[PDB]
């Protein structure tokens, strides 16, 4: 479960950079480079910093385009969506009802970024925030149609 | 062929920097910095940019003067040239009837700055550019009477 | 390499003395008596004080012409030199390119007047001070042509 997953994010992640103290995590997916706004701080790279950014409170995501240098570098993505098991950096993650599962208090505050997989490889969803459960955590993410973007939030959680 | 060479641009390179992406190279010869100012940059060391530089675009070069510091890690040279093998950072080079020679394509745009040697270890001179040519290439080299410097560029290059 | 040299100097060595204390050397070469002005005293012998001697301020030198008596016990000398290894009283040293080198710190203050040779066994040349430089030295030596005299003196330099 680990021998496909491991490659990608030494790809694909980047972090953010504030006062010289990593705080949150970055992707690169498909054509548009991806930051959750929630975090104050600057990406580490020299260049891409210089980048144009369209902002919106009500989502508090980020975007921005990648310049053709390393446009080549990004992961595959659908919308594809049946229920059942799913992958991420601290173990598999299931998934039904429109309800995202995974067992207590794996996660921290300070980690906010974390992209989420499919077995066959393809990239599915981002991750913000933690809410209490008693045994098997609940989610918050943001997450796709064919068209449109989503957010979907459950009562009763923390903003990582 | 390699093993009287890997040891020297270890210790005399530099390169240049502009918006935190490497383009040229830099040397440090004898009394006098030397760089190919045809890239546009910044060294990048803390000190010696906020150096005195001296230019005329009628060569394409700029030179300054060590600080007394590390003075002392910088190559020989001479102005004996018979024709000959000679040797550099991707292989071998011949020399004869005032042109230098290496086969096809093994350089590219974005390496100006690459000195090269002898066999018995002084360092000869400095490289521009490349030049279409069918099989073995031509160059764009500057270098050095007894006295004097001089340039010389045969005809259909592009200057890298 | 201490094989051939250590009987000159027992031949070829006085110093001066100032106060019942030693401070500078002096040397016996070819047909005239040697002696860097640098330094206040007198030379420890009887007579050969009684001389003329002849100052220029703007090489810091002096000489005198040695009389009869001890005038066969001087060494060879010559003004052919091509780069290579040579030798003094603290070991071996190095020459190139109008640059003479040895390593760090292992000279004094106080040490003015020690002459260097060759392998084949005239004298060269002859010392003045030193000069920092991270970890191989510079020198401060006078030296002569076919016909002239010249001093050299690299930037950065203390006079011993």
């Amino acid at each position: 479960r680990e021998r496909m997953c491991m490659k990608i994010e030494h790809d694909c992640i980047f972090e953010v950079k504030h006062e010289g103290k990593v705080t949150g995590y970055a992707c690169l997916v498909g054509d548009k480079v991806m930051k959750p706004a929630h975090v104050p701080g600057v990406i580490d790279n020299a260049d891409l910093a210089r980048l144009s950014y369209k902002k919106s409170s009500k989502y508090d995501l980020e975007c921005a385009q990648i310049p053709v240098a390393m446009k080549s570098d990004a992961s595959k993505y659908t919308h594809e969506k049946p229920e059942g098991h799913y992958n991420w950096h601290y173990g598999a993650v299931q998934y039904t009802g429109g309800r995202f599962t995974v067992p207590t208090g794996v996660g921290k505050p300070g980690d906010s970024g974390r992209p989420i997989f499919d077995n066959k490889g393809p990239v599915v969803a981002i991750v913000l925030g933690g809410a209490n459960e008693g045994t098997r955590t609940a989610l918050s993410v943001v997450t796709w149609n064919k068209d449109m973007v989503t957010k979907i939030t459950p009562e009763g959680t923390v903003e990582w």
